[PDB]
Protein backbone atom coordinates (compact mmCIF):
# COMPACT_ATOMS: atom_id res chain seq x y z
CA UNK A 1 0.00 0.00 0.00
CA UNK A 2 1.87 3.04 -1.16
CA UNK A 3 0.78 6.59 0.00
CA UNK A 4 0.36 9.92 -1.60
CA UNK A 5 2.65 12.56 -1.41
CA UNK A 6 2.05 16.27 -0.43
CA UNK A 7 4.05 19.50 -0.64
CA UNK A 8 2.94 22.60 1.79
CA UNK A 9 3.76 26.14 1.20
CA UNK A 10 2.75 29.47 3.79
CA UNK A 11 2.78 32.74 3.74
CA UNK A 12 1.82 35.88 5.25
CA UNK A 13 1.02 35.82 9.39
CA UNK A 14 -2.43 34.51 9.21
CA UNK A 15 -0.84 32.99 7.18
CA UNK A 16 -2.51 31.46 4.31
CA UNK A 17 -1.27 27.78 3.54
CA UNK A 18 -1.62 25.65 0.34
CA UNK A 19 -0.91 21.84 0.66
CA UNK A 20 -0.89 19.98 -2.69
CA UNK A 21 -1.65 16.05 -2.46
CA UNK A 22 -0.69 13.92 -5.47
CA UNK A 23 -3.13 10.70 -5.18
CA UNK A 24 -3.19 8.32 -8.05
CA UNK A 25 -1.55 10.46 -10.79
CA UNK A 26 -3.42 13.19 -9.77
CA UNK A 27 -2.41 16.67 -7.69
CA UNK A 28 -5.03 18.71 -5.93
CA UNK A 29 -4.76 21.62 -3.89
CA UNK A 30 -6.34 22.34 -0.69
CA UNK A 31 -6.24 26.30 0.86
CA UNK A 32 -6.48 27.81 4.39
CA UNK A 33 -6.81 31.43 4.55
CA UNK A 34 -7.60 31.75 8.23
CA UNK A 35 -11.64 30.44 7.93
CA UNK A 36 -11.55 27.02 7.34
CA UNK A 37 -10.19 24.48 4.39
CA UNK A 38 -11.25 24.67 1.07
CA UNK A 39 -10.21 23.34 -2.28
CA UNK A 40 -8.55 25.47 -4.63
CA UNK A 41 -7.98 25.65 -8.45
CA UNK A 42 -5.42 23.95 -8.91
CA UNK A 43 -5.01 20.45 -11.01
CA UNK A 44 -2.92 19.24 -13.05
CA UNK A 45 -1.60 15.60 -13.55
CA UNK A 46 1.89 14.06 -11.42
CA UNK A 47 2.43 11.33 -9.34
CA UNK A 48 5.10 13.65 -7.20
CA UNK A 49 4.87 16.75 -6.18
CA UNK A 50 6.75 19.87 -4.83
CA UNK A 51 5.91 23.90 -4.08
CA UNK A 52 7.80 27.18 -3.31
CA UNK A 53 6.15 30.99 -3.42
CA UNK A 54 7.41 34.19 -2.53
CA UNK A 55 6.03 37.61 -2.13
CA UNK A 56 6.64 40.85 -3.64
CA UNK A 57 4.90 43.78 -1.74
CA UNK A 58 1.52 42.03 -0.95
CA UNK A 59 1.16 39.86 -3.99
CA UNK A 60 1.72 35.86 -3.83
CA UNK A 61 3.69 33.46 -6.60
CA UNK A 62 3.57 30.09 -6.38
CA UNK A 63 5.68 27.66 -8.56
CA UNK A 64 4.55 23.85 -8.55
CA UNK A 65 6.61 21.18 -9.68
CA UNK A 66 4.45 18.02 -10.92
CA UNK A 67 6.10 14.93 -12.33
CA UNK A 68 4.94 12.03 -14.38
CA UNK A 69 7.92 9.41 -14.96
CA UNK A 70 11.32 11.71 -15.60
CA UNK A 71 9.17 15.27 -17.11
CA UNK A 72 8.57 17.98 -14.27
CA UNK A 73 6.19 20.24 -15.07
CA UNK A 74 5.95 23.65 -13.89
CA UNK A 75 2.51 25.88 -12.78
CA UNK A 76 2.54 28.78 -11.96
CA UNK A 77 -0.01 31.42 -9.68
CA UNK A 78 0.53 34.99 -10.27
CA UNK A 79 -2.91 36.08 -8.88
CA UNK A 80 -4.86 35.37 -11.89
CA UNK A 81 -4.61 31.95 -13.12
CA UNK A 82 -2.41 28.95 -12.99
CA UNK A 83 -0.18 28.82 -16.44
CA UNK A 84 2.59 26.67 -17.27
CA UNK A 85 6.11 27.26 -16.39
CA UNK A 86 9.44 27.73 -18.51
CA UNK A 87 11.07 25.07 -16.36
CA UNK A 88 12.75 21.90 -18.28
CA UNK A 89 15.52 20.18 -17.51
CA UNK A 90 18.83 19.17 -18.29
CA UNK A 91 18.84 18.92 -22.35
CA UNK B 1 9.96 1.92 0.33
CA UNK B 2 13.50 2.00 -0.86
CA UNK B 3 14.47 5.25 0.89
CA UNK B 4 13.74 6.89 3.74
CA UNK B 5 11.59 10.29 3.12
CA UNK B 6 12.45 13.87 4.29
CA UNK B 7 10.95 17.27 5.05
CA UNK B 8 13.08 20.44 6.21
CA UNK B 9 11.88 23.81 7.01
CA UNK B 10 14.24 26.19 8.49
CA UNK B 11 13.63 30.04 10.33
CA UNK B 12 15.55 32.87 11.48
CA UNK B 13 19.71 33.93 10.55
CA UNK B 14 21.23 31.53 12.99
CA UNK B 15 19.03 29.90 11.63
CA UNK B 16 16.56 26.79 13.45
CA UNK B 17 16.54 23.89 10.92
CA UNK B 18 13.88 21.06 11.49
CA UNK B 19 14.37 17.92 9.38
CA UNK B 20 10.99 15.08 9.63
CA UNK B 21 11.94 12.03 8.81
CA UNK B 22 9.25 9.09 7.19
CA UNK B 23 11.54 5.69 7.95
CA UNK B 24 9.28 2.50 8.41
CA UNK B 25 5.72 4.22 9.26
CA UNK B 26 6.85 6.67 11.80
CA UNK B 27 8.12 10.39 11.27
CA UNK B 28 10.67 11.82 13.66
CA UNK B 29 12.16 14.85 14.11
CA UNK B 30 16.22 16.33 14.38
CA UNK B 31 16.40 19.67 15.59
CA UNK B 32 19.27 22.05 14.68
CA UNK B 33 19.49 26.06 16.62
CA UNK B 34 23.23 26.53 16.21
CA UNK B 35 24.75 24.09 18.67
CA UNK B 36 24.13 20.86 17.64
CA UNK B 37 21.72 18.37 16.38
CA UNK B 38 19.11 17.06 18.67
CA UNK B 39 16.16 14.97 18.46
CA UNK B 40 12.75 16.73 18.70
CA UNK B 41 9.04 15.95 20.05
CA UNK B 42 7.67 15.63 16.48
CA UNK B 43 6.77 11.60 16.13
CA UNK B 44 3.62 10.47 14.50
CA UNK B 45 2.74 7.72 11.85
CA UNK B 46 3.37 8.51 8.35
CA UNK B 47 5.42 7.24 5.24
CA UNK B 48 4.96 10.46 3.56
CA UNK B 49 6.11 13.89 4.93
CA UNK B 50 5.54 17.79 4.21
CA UNK B 51 6.05 20.77 6.20
CA UNK B 52 5.80 24.63 6.28
CA UNK B 53 6.33 27.17 9.20
CA UNK B 54 5.93 30.80 9.44
CA UNK B 55 7.34 33.22 12.57
CA UNK B 56 5.36 35.47 14.86
CA UNK B 57 7.72 37.51 15.73
CA UNK B 58 10.34 35.02 17.53
CA UNK B 59 7.74 32.81 17.91
CA UNK B 60 8.38 29.98 15.33
CA UNK B 61 4.60 27.83 13.63
CA UNK B 62 5.05 24.72 12.43
CA UNK B 63 2.68 22.73 9.83
CA UNK B 64 3.84 18.73 9.45
CA UNK B 65 1.70 17.24 7.12
CA UNK B 66 2.03 13.16 7.53
CA UNK B 67 0.40 10.99 5.25
CA UNK B 68 -0.12 7.47 5.38
CA UNK B 69 -2.55 5.81 2.44
CA UNK B 70 -4.84 8.65 1.18
CA UNK B 71 -4.47 9.89 4.89
CA UNK B 72 -3.16 13.07 5.69
CA UNK B 73 -2.88 14.37 8.98
CA UNK B 74 -1.95 17.84 9.25
CA UNK B 75 0.00 18.36 13.00
CA UNK B 76 0.82 22.14 14.70
CA UNK B 77 3.55 23.45 16.80
CA UNK B 78 2.24 26.66 18.25
CA UNK B 79 5.39 26.84 20.81
CA UNK B 80 4.13 24.21 23.52
CA UNK B 81 3.15 21.01 21.71
CA UNK B 82 1.63 18.92 18.09
CA UNK B 83 -1.92 19.45 18.37
CA UNK B 84 -3.81 17.55 15.09
CA UNK B 85 -5.25 20.54 12.99
CA UNK B 86 -8.08 21.17 11.05
CA UNK B 87 -6.61 20.32 7.71
CA UNK B 88 -8.37 17.63 5.53
CA UNK B 89 -8.16 16.55 2.08
CA UNK B 90 -11.37 17.18 0.75
CA UNK B 91 -14.46 19.14 2.75
CA UNK C 1 4.90 4.25 -13.12
CA UNK C 2 7.91 5.74 -10.58
CA UNK C 3 8.36 9.07 -10.85
CA UNK C 4 11.61 11.49 -10.11
CA UNK C 5 11.14 13.11 -6.93
CA UNK C 6 12.07 16.66 -6.35
CA UNK C 7 12.15 19.42 -4.08
CA UNK C 8 11.59 23.25 -4.42
CA UNK C 9 12.94 26.62 -2.88
CA UNK C 10 13.35 29.83 -3.79
CA UNK C 11 14.18 33.25 -2.61
CA UNK C 12 14.16 37.62 -2.91
CA UNK C 13 11.54 39.03 -5.08
CA UNK C 14 13.19 38.21 -8.81
CA UNK C 15 13.17 35.45 -7.10
CA UNK C 16 15.68 32.86 -7.53
CA UNK C 17 14.43 29.54 -7.67
CA UNK C 18 16.15 26.14 -7.24
CA UNK C 19 14.85 22.65 -8.35
CA UNK C 20 16.52 19.64 -6.78
CA UNK C 21 15.66 16.31 -8.64
CA UNK C 22 16.13 12.56 -7.54
CA UNK C 23 16.62 10.48 -10.79
CA UNK C 24 17.67 7.13 -10.32
CA UNK C 25 19.91 7.60 -7.47
CA UNK C 26 21.21 11.31 -8.30
CA UNK C 27 20.48 14.10 -7.32
CA UNK C 28 20.40 17.18 -9.95
CA UNK C 29 20.12 21.11 -9.55
CA UNK C 30 18.26 23.41 -12.15
CA UNK C 31 18.60 27.03 -11.71
CA UNK C 32 16.50 30.08 -12.36
CA UNK C 33 17.52 33.74 -11.65
CA UNK C 34 14.58 35.47 -13.89
CA UNK C 35 17.00 34.98 -17.34
CA UNK C 36 16.39 31.58 -18.24
CA UNK C 37 17.01 27.85 -16.38
CA UNK C 38 20.06 26.36 -16.21
CA UNK C 39 21.99 23.37 -14.54
CA UNK C 40 23.50 24.15 -11.06
CA UNK C 41 26.56 22.99 -9.29
CA UNK C 42 24.78 20.93 -6.98
CA UNK C 43 25.73 16.97 -8.05
CA UNK C 44 25.12 14.14 -5.33
CA UNK C 45 23.78 10.69 -4.77
CA UNK C 46 20.19 10.15 -3.39
CA UNK C 47 17.19 8.73 -3.77
CA UNK C 48 15.02 11.40 -1.85
CA UNK C 49 15.52 14.88 -1.36
CA UNK C 50 14.44 18.07 0.62
CA UNK C 51 15.80 21.61 0.78
CA UNK C 52 15.25 23.97 3.08
CA UNK C 53 17.32 27.68 2.43
CA UNK C 54 17.81 31.18 4.60
CA UNK C 55 19.10 34.68 3.82
CA UNK C 56 21.42 36.58 6.15
CA UNK C 57 20.71 39.89 4.52
CA UNK C 58 21.28 39.27 0.85
CA UNK C 59 23.62 35.78 0.77
CA UNK C 60 21.43 32.66 0.20
CA UNK C 61 21.92 29.84 2.49
CA UNK C 62 20.71 26.38 1.45
CA UNK C 63 20.65 22.80 3.04
CA UNK C 64 20.05 19.48 0.66
CA UNK C 65 18.69 16.53 2.50
CA UNK C 66 19.59 14.01 0.15
CA UNK C 67 19.03 10.07 1.51
CA UNK C 68 20.01 6.97 0.05
CA UNK C 69 18.17 3.60 2.57
CA UNK C 70 18.50 4.87 5.92
CA UNK C 71 20.90 7.46 5.53
CA UNK C 72 20.41 10.95 5.26
CA UNK C 73 23.11 13.36 4.14
CA UNK C 74 22.67 17.13 4.88
CA UNK C 75 24.85 19.61 1.53
CA UNK C 76 25.60 23.20 2.24
CA UNK C 77 25.67 25.74 0.25
CA UNK C 78 26.92 28.93 2.11
CA UNK C 79 28.22 31.42 -1.21
CA UNK C 80 31.28 29.05 -2.26
CA UNK C 81 30.39 25.64 -2.79
CA UNK C 82 28.63 22.78 -1.34
CA UNK C 83 30.12 20.65 1.29
CA UNK C 84 28.96 18.18 3.43
CA UNK C 85 27.00 18.85 6.40
CA UNK C 86 27.01 18.12 10.04
CA UNK C 87 23.30 16.67 10.31
CA UNK C 88 22.88 13.43 11.14
CA UNK C 89 19.75 11.34 12.07
CA UNK C 90 20.77 9.80 15.49
CA UNK C 91 22.75 11.30 18.63
O1 LIG D 1 -8.15 32.04 -3.31
C1 LIG D 1 -7.94 30.70 -3.66
C2 LIG D 1 -6.82 30.63 -4.69
O2 LIG D 1 -7.08 31.53 -5.70
O3 LIG D 1 -5.58 31.06 -3.99
C3 LIG D 1 -4.42 31.08 -4.91
C4 LIG D 1 -4.19 29.70 -5.53
O4 LIG D 1 -3.83 28.81 -4.46
C5 LIG D 1 -5.46 29.25 -6.19
O5 LIG D 1 -5.31 27.94 -6.80
C6 LIG D 1 -6.62 29.21 -5.24
O6 LIG D 1 -7.83 28.71 -5.87
O1 LIG E 1 6.40 34.06 -14.62
C1 LIG E 1 6.53 32.74 -15.08
C2 LIG E 1 7.96 32.34 -14.75
O2 LIG E 1 8.78 33.14 -15.52
O3 LIG E 1 8.22 32.60 -13.30
C3 LIG E 1 9.62 32.31 -12.94
C4 LIG E 1 9.91 30.85 -13.28
O4 LIG E 1 9.01 30.07 -12.45
C5 LIG E 1 9.65 30.60 -14.74
O5 LIG E 1 10.00 29.24 -15.07
C6 LIG E 1 8.21 30.88 -15.11
O6 LIG E 1 7.96 30.70 -16.51
O1 LIG F 1 13.34 22.96 20.84
C1 LIG F 1 12.94 21.78 20.19
C2 LIG F 1 11.50 21.94 19.71
O2 LIG F 1 10.74 22.29 20.78
O3 LIG F 1 11.37 23.00 18.67
C3 LIG F 1 9.99 23.13 18.19
C4 LIG F 1 9.53 21.80 17.60
O4 LIG F 1 10.42 21.49 16.55
C5 LIG F 1 9.62 20.71 18.64
O5 LIG F 1 9.22 19.44 18.08
C6 LIG F 1 11.02 20.59 19.14
O6 LIG F 1 11.15 19.58 20.16
O1 LIG G 1 -4.30 26.72 15.10
C1 LIG G 1 -4.45 25.51 14.41
C2 LIG G 1 -4.83 25.86 12.97
O2 LIG G 1 -5.94 26.66 13.01
O3 LIG G 1 -3.73 26.67 12.37
C3 LIG G 1 -4.01 27.01 10.96
C4 LIG G 1 -4.28 25.75 10.14
O4 LIG G 1 -3.06 25.00 10.15
C5 LIG G 1 -5.42 24.97 10.72
O5 LIG G 1 -5.63 23.77 9.93
C6 LIG G 1 -5.14 24.60 12.15
O6 LIG G 1 -6.26 23.92 12.75
O1 LIG H 1 24.43 30.34 -9.78
C1 LIG H 1 24.15 28.98 -9.61
C2 LIG H 1 24.53 28.55 -8.19
O2 LIG H 1 25.79 28.98 -7.83
O3 LIG H 1 23.54 29.14 -7.23
C3 LIG H 1 23.71 28.64 -5.84
C4 LIG H 1 23.64 27.10 -5.82
O4 LIG H 1 22.31 26.76 -6.24
C5 LIG H 1 24.64 26.52 -6.78
O5 LIG H 1 24.56 25.09 -6.84
C6 LIG H 1 24.45 27.03 -8.18
O6 LIG H 1 25.43 26.48 -9.10
O1 LIG I 1 27.77 25.58 8.19
C1 LIG I 1 27.36 24.24 8.08
C2 LIG I 1 26.36 23.97 9.19
O2 LIG I 1 26.92 24.28 10.40
O3 LIG I 1 25.19 24.90 9.01
C3 LIG I 1 24.13 24.56 10.00
C4 LIG I 1 23.70 23.10 9.87
O4 LIG I 1 23.20 22.95 8.54
C5 LIG I 1 24.87 22.19 10.11
O5 LIG I 1 24.49 20.79 10.05
C6 LIG I 1 25.96 22.49 9.13
O6 LIG I 1 27.14 21.70 9.40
Amino acid sequence: MKSVQTAATSWGTVPSIRVYTANNGKITERCWDGKGWYTGAFNEPGDNVSVTSWLVGSAIHIRVYASTGTTTTEWCWDGNGWTKGAYTATN
